[PDB]
């Protein structure tokens, strides 16, 4: 079954991110370019807000760069984390923390739809 | 002429980025590294804000990679988007959508300028 | 002695970020992969808030890649810069603003710590 977001948890409560995980295990090499990881989490976000998928640092000085990406608030498809193995090969386990969800406000704007 | 930041569209209602599309025909190679491309769209950003220029995912998966970029609240220059070809060739047309402004509170501190 | 955020400032009145600066002379070549800059700052933030570690786009534009950063609420330790130089090799002088920290609010959520 599709998991919502009210299912991630945080490292800490100061933690700003949310933690993402990827369901499968995947090995990603500098060649094979940005590939989409799947985690089984579903948008949509809370009223007001949109989010941003960033890499987490422990991940990212590891080789793995996960490249910002912008959730919309009413998304209700699978959040996936776009990731690239920068230098070497790197292989992902499934479960492991490999990203983070940051909630950010959503500010409404006049330009046209 | 120069066009301001409220000519941008969203593609829905509760998309959080406004699209950014380059008013140029690009070729990117990866030696090339980062490139900015021309919009044809300048700041200012609404008071109290400042922008992030970030990829679309569609555009990311595709190997163009486009580099995070913080907009200014008092910019008053062009907004170009910072990009780089991953991996292979890219090729950019005309008016395709190749990045998004999401715009965000400008917070104060009493940081000294 | 540890500095805090306070003492980072900001290019102009209107500059959404705060910026960072390395404490040391680094040489980067693409072979290395991501590093991490020291910057002698140190959390944490001001209540309610996150942060964000960009580049600045004059340092994107010449070959460095500054991998976009979450900095906890809470976190006390030092803040560092985690970066790639992209094709070519990159020096960073003692000093040379090479980031900026955005600070951003931090939306409270029940997910589960
Ligand atoms: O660019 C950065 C990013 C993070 N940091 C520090 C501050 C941040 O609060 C801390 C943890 O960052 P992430 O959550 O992105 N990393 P990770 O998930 O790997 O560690 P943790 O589980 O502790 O959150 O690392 C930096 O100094 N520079
Ligand atoms: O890292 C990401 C980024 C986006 N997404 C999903 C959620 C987001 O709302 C949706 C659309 O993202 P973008 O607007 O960045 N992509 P694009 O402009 O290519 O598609 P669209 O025109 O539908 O907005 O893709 C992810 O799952 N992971
Ligand atoms: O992707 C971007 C990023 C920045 N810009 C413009 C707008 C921004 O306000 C201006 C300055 O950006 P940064 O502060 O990131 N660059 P830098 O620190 O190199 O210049 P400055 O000292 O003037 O702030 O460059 C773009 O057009 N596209
Ligand atoms: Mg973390
Ligand atoms: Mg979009
Ligand atoms: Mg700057």
């Amino acid at each position: 079954q599709k998991q919502p977001i009210s299912k991630l948890t945080r490292a800490t409560p100061g933690s700003a991110g949310l933690d993402l995980c990827s369901t499968s295990h995947t090995v990603l090499t500098p060649e094979m370019g940005p590939q989409a990881l799947s985690t089984g989490i579903y948008g949509p976000l809370p009223p007001n807000t949109f989010g941003l998928i960033l890499g987490r640092s422990s991940i990212t000085m590891k080789g793995l760069q996960v490249y910002p990406g912008v959730i919309d608030n009413d998304y209700t498809g699978e959040i996936k984390i776009m990731a690239k193995a920068v230098n070497n090969i790197v292989t992902v386990s499934q479960g492991n923390r490999i990203a983070q969800l940051i909630l950010l406000p959503l500010i409404e704007t006049d330009n046209k739809v």
